């Protein structure tokens, strides 16, 4: 069955399809992790290009990895990355700026 997470993923893919072509951003390939309790469960990979949000794991420019229970957290903003990146919590690597892009992004979502 659809999980919680799951509405994140969808989220995020139709708020790129916001995006207007007449005016554009930073669009590149990124990484999602998928981590139950510790460990790795599934790769997820944003496909900026097709405007679409897949799963697969590749070597992306930026890697963000994040636990299910942050990203229904995260995802729909009910939680500061910042604070929660700032208690270990969570492990990201990239750009600092390409990462907070889709911060102003997480409101969008719901
Ligand atoms: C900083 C981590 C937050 C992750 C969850 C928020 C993801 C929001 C998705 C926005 C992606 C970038 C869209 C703007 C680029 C463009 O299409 O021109």
């Amino acid at each position: 069955m659809s999980l919680k997470s799951d509405e994140v993923f969808a989220k995020i893919a139709k708020r790129l399809e916001s995006i207007d072509p007449a005016n554009r951003q930073v669009e590149h390939v990124y990484k999602f992790r998928i981590t139950q309790g510790g460990k790795v469960v599934k790769n997820w990979v944003m496909d900026l290009k097709n405007v679409k949000l897949v799963e697969s794991d590749d070597a992306a420019e930026a890697t963000l990895t994040m636990e299910d229970d942050i990203m229904f957290a995260i995802g729909t903003g009910a939680l500061p990355a910042k604070e929660a990146m700032a208690q270990d919590k969570m492990e990201v690597d990239g750009q600092v700026e390409l990462i907070f892009l889709l911060e102003p992004f997480i409101a969008s979502l719901k």
